[PDB]
């Protein structure tokens, strides 16, 4: 239990309105680099920052 870094990404895009905040993975530290999306739920969403919906998203998220 207790992981901080993500190795899968969510096969699932989400809503960038139901989206509060990431977190950036580093390949660096953990294995992959995976965004760490967290939602209005709080519940936290691993995403791959390859995704162009991440990239509207993490620039958007990145502004607040």
């Amino acid at each position: 239990a207790r992981k901080s870094c993500c190795l899968k990404y969510t096969k699932r895009p989400l809503p960038l309105k139901r989206i509060k905040s990431y977190t950036i993975q580093s390949n660096e530290a953990c294995n992959i680099k995976a965004i760490i999306f967290t939602t209005k739920k709080g519940r936290k969403i691993c995403a791959n920052p390859n995704e162009k919906w991440v990239q509207k998203a993490m620039k958007h998220l990145d502004k607040k």
